[PDB]
C-alpha cells in the first residue's frame, strides 16, 4: 500500500517558457527581463549563455508532447511567457501568434491525452513593466489581472489548472541583487519585500477574476507555486527549533500565510522581526509592507490547492546572520548544510529525502492540509544518460511522498517532475542539467533522447508503483 499511488493522483513532468521555448523575438513576441539580463550582462551567466533558442520548444513543442507520452505523462506543467502573448506587458495588444502557439500546445497535449497545468508567471516579466519598477511597483496587480483574463479567455476551456505564480520566494530575490536573478536590482530587505506584497495582491486579484468571469463556465483550479526548503534544527534545543519555525515563516509562511490561512495577513513573527529591526536601524516606517484588514480579507482563501516545489534541506541553529538589511537577516536562523548528506551539480541542492516528509507535515498542519500538488521536484548532475544520482533521488523522494500520503495523511494530490528535459538553468546556463532527457545543445536540431531517469519514472508511472527493486 505504502508504495501505491492513490487512483487519482495525477503525474508528469514539467518545464517552464523561457527556460526552454527559445524563439525570443520571434513573431511580434516583446522583450522580456530574462533577455534583458542574457543580453546586457552575460557575465552574470555561467558561459554567457542566454535563452535565445534554448530547447527551441516554440518550435519543436510536438516533440515535446512525443516525449511526454512516451513517458506517460498525466499532466504536463508549463508556463505562458507574458511578454510572447502581450508584447507590450498591458492588455492592450494581443499577440495572436502566440495566442495561436499556446493552443497548438495545449491541442496537442490533449490529442495525446495529457493534461496541461499551466503557469501564468515564470519569472519572464516583460521588459515595458519592468521599466516602471517591476514587481515593487503594485500596479503591476492590476497589470497581472488583466494578462491572466487574457489567458482565461483563450486558454480556460481547456485548461482546468492554473498557477498563478512560480516561486515568488526566489523571484523576489531579484530586487535583492546586483548581480543575480533579472531584473538584478540592489534593494535587499526593501525592494523584494515590495515585490512579495504586490505578487500577494496580483494572485487574489487574479484568483477572484476567476471566480467572477470564469469559473462557473470553465470549472477549474487556480493555486500558486511555492517553494520551500526543510530546515532540520540542528541540535533538538528549543532554540534551534524556533529558528527552524522562523525558517518556515520566512519562506513559506511569506506567501502562504496570507493566502491558505483562516487569519491571513503575514506571519506575526514576520511582521514584528522586520518592525523590531527597522526600528532599531532608525526607520520610521517598517521595512515590511502592510495590508488593511479588507485587504487581508481579499487575500485570504484564494486557493483551490497548494503548489509545493521541493528540493533540498537546510539546517538552522538560533543567531542572526546576513547582511543589515535583508530578507535572510530579518529570518533570526543561521542556515547550513550536513556534509554527509550526497550531492548535487547546484551548489544549494543536497540530498535529503526525509526532509521532503517533514516539510509535507509542516505544511499539513500549518494550513490544515489543503491539496498539495508537489510542481517541482528534481536533481543536477554535468550531464550522462546513466543518471543513477538522478534515479535515485526521484524514488527516494516519491517514496517519501509515498509515506506522508498513506502514513501521514497528506492530501498530496499530483506530482511534476523537474524537468522534462535539459534546458537553460538561469543564471547557471546549460551547466546544470535537470532533466529526465538529454537535449544536445550542440545540435541546431534539439533532439530529447531518454536518460535511465526516463525510464524509470515511465516504469513509476504505468506502474502505478514505486518498483520493488527500490524500495528499502
Ligand atoms: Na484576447
Amino acid at each position: 500500500t505504502v508504495y501505491t499511488f492513490p487512483d487519482e493522483f495525477k503525474l508528469g513532468a514539467a518545464t517552464a517558457s523561457y527556460q526552454i521555448e527559445g524563439a525570443w523575438d520571434e513573431n511580434g513576441k516583446g522583450p522580456n527581463i530574462w533577455d534583458t539580463l542574457t543580453h546586457e550582462h552575460p557575465d552574470y551567466v555561467v558561459d554567457g549563455a542566454t535563452g535565445d533558442i534554448a530547447d527551441d520548444s516554440y518550435h519543436l513543442y510536438k516533440e515535446d508532447v512525443k516525449i511526454l507520452k512516451e513517458l506517460g505523462a498525466q499532466v504536463y506543467r508549463f508556463s505562458i511567457s507574458w511578454a510572447r502573448v502581450l508584447p507590450e506587458g498591458h492588455d492592450n495588444i494581443v499577440n495572436q501568434d502566440g495566442i495561436d502557439y499556446y493552443n497548438n500546445l495545449i491541442n496537442e497535449l490533449l490529442a495525446n491525452g495529457i493534461e496541461p497545468m499551466v503557469t501564468m508567471y515564470h519569472w519572464d516579466l516583460p521588459q515595458a513593466l519592468q521599466d516602471l519598477g517591476g514587481w515593487p511597483n503594485l500596479v503591476l496587480a492590476k497589470y497581472s489581472e488583466n494578462y491572466a483574463r487574457v489567458l482565461f479567455k483563450n486558454f480556460g476551456d481547456r485548461v482546468k489548472l492554473w498557477l498563478t505564480f512560480n516561486e515568488p520566494l526566489t523571484f523576489m530575490d531579484g530586487y535583492a541583487s546586483e548581480i543575480g536573478m533579472a531584473p538584478s536590482i540592489n534593494t535587499p530587505g526593501i525592494g523584494d519585500y515590495l515585490a512579495a506584497h504586490t505578487v500577494i495582491h496580483a494572485h487574489a486579484r487574479i484568483y477572484h477574476l476567476y471566480d467572477q468571469e470564469f469559473r462557473a463556465e470553465q470549472g477549474g483550479k487556480v493555486g500558486i507555486s511555492l517553494n520551500i526548503n526543510w530546515c532540520e534544527p540542528a541540535t533538538n534545543s528549543a532554540e534551534d527549533r524556533a529558528s527552524c519555525e522562523n525558517y518556515q515563516q520566512f519562506n513559506l509562511g511569506l506567501y502562504a500565510h496570507p493566502i491558505f490561512t483562516e487569519e491571513g495577513d503575514y506571519p506575526a513573527v514576520l511582521k514584528d522581526r522586520v518592525s523590531r529591526n527597522s526600528a532599531d536601524e532608525g526607520y520610521t516606517d517598517s521595512r515590511l509592507p502592510q495590508f488593511t484588514a479588507e485587504e487581508v480579507e481579499y487575500i485570504r482563501g484564494t486557493h483551490d490547492f497548494l503548489g509545493i516545489n521541493f528540493y533540498t534541506a537546510l539546517l538552522g541553529k538560533s543567531g542572526v546572520e546576513g547582511y543589515e538589511p535583508s530578507r535572510y537577516r530579518d529570518s533570526g536562523v543561521i542556515l547550513t548544510q550536513d556534509a554527509a548528506w550526497p550531492i548535487s551539480a547546484s551548489s544549494w541542492l543536497k540530498v535529503v529525502p526525509w526532509g521532503f516528509r517533514k516539510e509535507l507535515n509542516w505544511i499539513k498542519n500549518e494550513y490544515n492540509n489543503p491539496p498539495v500538488f508537489i510542481t517541482e521536484n528534481g536533481f543536477s548532475d554535468y550531464g550522462g544518460l546513466n543518471d543513477t544520482g538522478r534515479v535515485h533521488y526521484y524514488t527516494e523522494h516519491l517514496k517519501e511522498m509515498l509515506k506522508a500520503i498513506h502514513e501521514d495523511g497528506v492530501n498530496v494530490i499530483g506530482y511534476t517532475a523537474w524537468s522534462l528535459m535539459d534546458n537553460f538553468e538561469w543564471l547557471r546556463g546549460y551547466s546544470e542539467k535537470f532533466g529526465i532527457y538529454a537535449v544536445d545543445f550542440e545540435d541546431p536540431a534539439r533532439p530529447r533522447i531518454p536518460k535511465e531517469s526516463a525510464k524509470v519514472l515511465a516504469e513509476i508511472m504505468n506502474t502505478r508503483k514505486i518498483p520493488e527493486r527500490f524500495r528499502d
